[PDB]
């Protein structure tokens, strides 16, 4: 599913990401925009042989099992395919574990490079939340 900006903002709000660990909703929408272009089916292979999955590009080395990443820790205890669903629940729940892990949203390279320090509330402007 390719979400609209406001549609995704609302879904993330309903799943409790607004101000989760202090990160306002626009941070999460911004990260999703630049990680996946709001596409739940997005996949991208990394140099180390792991793959990133879904709207928040969650990596198979640490967070989910894709059956082809040796030494995967699978900390979210889910198959990576679950992160590609039109229902964002699994991605949100796993993301809550990641952002609690120590480096906050810096775990998402696109967030650090393209969202951090910018006016992220622009991402939720105009939306009925
Ligand atoms: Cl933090
Ligand atoms: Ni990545």
């Amino acid at each position: 599913k390719v979400f609209g900006r406001c549609e995704l903002a609302a879904a993330m709000k309903r799943h409790g990401l607004d101000n989760y660990r202090g990160y306002s909703l626009g941070n999460w929408v911004c990260a999703a925009k630049f990680e996946s272009n709001f596409n739940t089916q997005a996949t991208n292979r990394n140099t180390d042989g792991s793959t990133d999955y879904g709207i928040l590009q969650i990596n198979s080395r640490w967070w989910c099992n894709d059956g082809r990443t040796p030494g995967s820790r699978n900390l979210c205890n889910i198959p990576c395919s679950a992160l590609l669903s039109s229902d964002i629940t699994a991605s949100v729940n796993c993301a809550k574990k990641i952002v609690s892990d120590g480096n906050g949203m810096n775990a998402w390279v696109a967030w650090r490079n393209r969202c951090k320090g910018t006016d992220v509330q622009a991402w939720i402007r105009g939306c009925r939340l």
